[PDB]
């Protein structure tokens, strides 16, 4: 590929002398300066020079493209010239001469988004980054830590210069990197040393422009990129590097840009794990223990040992996939400062990779609480972590449904897990309904003298619960509650009901008609591949085997997924916490071959 370059104004009076950067189309000026008593004109130049002639003689109209290309770079300055004849009906041919010194310039970076850095003349358009598996430019990972040996240098992604040039070329040019002053403060580069230094930062923020020393004759060097900022509201993601070639052979005069040429870079977004995705690592903050370490070596999964305090997504880029820690305060690691209830993490879920009415979400789709709409009672989160989540792009977040909930969250009626057909998964949703019909079931054998609350300090019995009419109409206004996100979910996420599954779960009205579990959340289980660690309900016992995880193994085991009620899966602070995390193996899939 080949993009456009400099205009020459040749003329009969003085040479012309100029520079040439392979790989752009130089046009040339014939007739600014053509001789009156000539009509026609010829063309005549060194073997290294390609002349083109558009619209071997040729007549003196103004509108003949002529046009010059370069074969190779040059050895001294004026290694090739040009030549124009002008001739006429009895005119001899009068000439007019043009030297000129071909150069080298290319800045390189992983434009093809291969982990190899190609010339920018391997792309049509260098100067635009555009998504999908068709597009160019190259990618950026953040800086997430709170001499640099060739291990600092992993993250960082490369960027080399290749100059070519006559061993005299930099007494009168100089080449300039810059960046523009309201990028600067969000990348940093370093020039390799060869191997770097802490202090060889060339640009970066306070610094937006850089003089490069180049020798003469064919010389590379490499740069290093890192990015210093995630996108966000007030910045799109995107920082381009220019180098410039000045003239600066006139002392008086300023200095003369005869060429320009950028690479653009893309911050790698923080993308988040759905429960889909395989566990590689659980953390876990008490015989409840036993319980996880069974299930992490049934999963062949690893357990560390020591909450909806922080999340664990990963930046990915074609040299390096790193996971990333988010911590929202009251390797990788980010935090960030002021605080309403729907700011948690816990107000945070990822579907599975979807489809939705033709869009493809191959990340999936994040998933957060919100009021239906805002008054004056009404939370809602914060608008900046709302525009953050909506700023990485590649994961459009959805707004649901969850201040009918005492604490907010969406993660307390809605779940994911791992499923062999249909979609490859399935949505699971707590569900009053669900649990009445098995309770009335069990009051329609005789054992409404059933207990809830059984093993704990006080208890109560089926037959109390199934005939509250207090607790009937909570139920039946939360389950109107749920019943709007699962049309919400159905239309953003694109799901047929065959796709979703009802957990029984029964709940009850606090302070200001908010919502809460009443025995323990078993929708908000830990999935970890085949393996589900449930809450343990404490449900009412018959025929010595809890009948409510009776149900949920009717449900899940078909699926094929193990599970495994967990005693004290929830921990009371005289709040409702629970202290396990998961890190998930990232998408297979590029973030960068998405078009969102
Ligand atoms: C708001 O109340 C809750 C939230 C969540 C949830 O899913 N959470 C936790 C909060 C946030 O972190 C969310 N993001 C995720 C789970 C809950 N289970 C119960 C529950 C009910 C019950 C009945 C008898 C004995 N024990 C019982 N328990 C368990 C025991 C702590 C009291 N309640 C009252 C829960
Ligand atoms: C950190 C953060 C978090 C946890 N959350 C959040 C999201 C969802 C929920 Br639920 C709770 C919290 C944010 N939301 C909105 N802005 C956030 N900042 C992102 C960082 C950005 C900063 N300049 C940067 O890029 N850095 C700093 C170190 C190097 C890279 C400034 C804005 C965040």
């Amino acid at each position: 590929f080949m993009a456009q370059g400099t205009l020459i104004r040749v003329t009969p009076e003085q040479p012309t002398h100029a520079v040439c950067v392979l790989g752009t189309l130089t046009q040339l000026d014939i007739c600014s300066s053509a001789p009156e008593d000539c009509t026609s004109f010829s063309i005549n130049a060194s073997p290294g020079v390609v002349v083109d002639i558009a619209h071997s003689t040729w007549p003196l109209d103004p509108g003949v493209e002529v046009t010059l290309t370069m074969k190779a770079a040059s050895g001294s300055t004026g290694d090739q010239k040009v030549q124009i004849s002008y001739y006429g009906p009895k005119t001899p041919p009068v000439k007019a001469l043009l030297y000129l010194t071909a150069v080298e310039i290319s800045l390189c970076a992983d434009i093809t988004r291969t982990g190899k850095v190609k010339p920018t003349r391997a792309v049509k358009d260098q100067r635009t980054w555009t998504w999908g598996p068709c597009g160019q430019g190259a990618i950026l990972l953040v800086n997430c830590d709170r001499v640099l040996d060739s291990e600092d240098l992993q993250d960082m992604s490369l960027m080399t210069l290749s100059t070519k040039t006559p061993k005299d070329f930099f007494t009168n040019h100089t080449l300039v990197l810059h960046v523009a002053r309201s990028e600067m403060d969000k990348v940093r580069v370093f020039q390799a040393t060869r191997l770097s230094s802490k202090c060889s930062v060339v640009l970066g923020p306070k610094w937006p422009s850089h003089y490069l020393m180049v020798p003469g004759g064919k010389h590379n060097m490499d740069f290093y990129v890192e990015a210093l900022a995630f996108p966000d509201t007030d910045f799109p993601g995107l920082i381009t590097l220019t180098i410039s070639l000045l003239d600066t052979s006139n002392l008086e005069l300023p200095e003369a840009v005869v060429f320009q040429d950028s690479v653009v870079f893309r911050v790698a977004p923080w993308i988040m794990t759905p429960n889909t995705q395989p566990p590689q690592e659980v953390y876990a903050c008490e015989d409840f223990l036993k319980s996880v370490t069974t299930l992490a070596m049934k999963a062949k999964c690893k357990l560390t040992i020591c909450q909806d305090e922080m999340e664990i997504g990963y930046i990915q880029a074609p040299h390096k996939t790193l996971p990333v820690v988010f911590d929202s305060p009251r390797f990788g690691y980010v935090t960030r400062g002021p605080i309403s209830g729907l700011d948690s993490f816990g107000n945070l879920e990822v579907s599975p990779p979807v489809t939705v009415r033709g869009k493809e979400y191959p990340l999936g789709r994040i998933l957060f609480g919100d009021s239906c709409y805002p008054s004056n009672d009404s939370r809602q989160m914060h608008q900046a972590l709302q525009d953050f989540l909506s700023a990485q792009q590649v994961q459009a977040p959805v707004k649901l449904y969850s201040d009918w909930l005492s604490v907010g969250h969406v993660d307390e009626f809605l779940s994911f897990v791992p499923a062999p057909d249909r979609k490859g998964f399935r949505l699971l949703l707590a569900s009053p309904r669900s649990c009445y019909k098995l309770f009335q079931e069990q009051q329609n054998e005789g054992h409404g003298e059933a207990l809830l609350f059984e093993g704990i300090k006080k208890q109560q019995k089926i037959k109390n619960i199934l005939s509250n009419k207090t607790l009937r109409e909570h139920n039946s206004f939360v389950e109107r509650c749920i019943d709007w996100n699962r049309e919400l979910l159905k239309r953003e996420l694109g799901l047929a009901e065959s796709d979703i599954i009802d957990i029984p779960q029964l709940f009850k009205l606090k302070e200001f008609s908010k919502a809460e579990a009443f025995f323990p959340n078993m929708v908000n289980m830990l999935v970890l591949g085949k393996h589900l660690g449930i809450p343990k309900p404490f449900g009412p016992v018959i025929n010595g085997r809890c009948c409510l995880e009776e149900k949920v193994c009717s449900l899940l085991e078909p699926l094929g997924l193990q599970c495994t009620f967990i005693n004290d899966f929830f921990t009371y602070h005289i709040e409702v916490h629970c202290g396990t995390n998961v890190r998930r193996k990232p998408f297979s899939f590029k973030w960068w071959n998405m078009v969102p």
